[PDB]
């Protein structure tokens, strides 16, 4: 759920998940996918592709289980649709950290609607 992603996110980033990436760019938070302005807009777009599997939950309100320990997200013993999602959420946000030197602050808050639409299939 969002409860799990923006832990995740805070986790690896110590950002604010909403703040930061609730309306970054083409790709975060609300709004769909569009063409990305940058390194973290990218990782938003793979996330949002990676939640295209989700056949039998859903990414944004189904709860699971996962720890942080040692620094690493471990997903946890969870059905089948949600540890797709776990992982989906784990990837995102060690790619957000990954991209930490990049994080434009003027992209923050975007204006999604002039984003480009995409021409790369999930």
């Amino acid at each position: 759920s969002l409860f799990e992603l923006g832990k995740m996110i805070w986790q690896e980033t110590g950002k604010n998940p909403v703040k930061n990436y609730g309306l970054y760019g083409c790709n975060c938070g609300v709004g769909g996918r569009g063409e990305p302005l940058d390194a973290t807009d990218r990782c938003c777009f793979v996330h949002k592709c990676c939640y295209k599997k989700l056949t039998d939950c859903d990414s944004k309100k189904d709860r699971y289980s996962y720890k942080w320990k040692n620094k690493a997200i471990v997903c946890g013993k969870n059905q089948p649709c949600m540890q797709e999602m776990c992982e989906c959420d784990k990837a995102f946000a060690i790619c957000l950290r990954e991209n930490l030197d990049t994080y434009n602050k003027s992209f923050r808050y975007h204006l999604k609607p002039s984003c480009k639409k995409t021409s790369e299939q999930c």
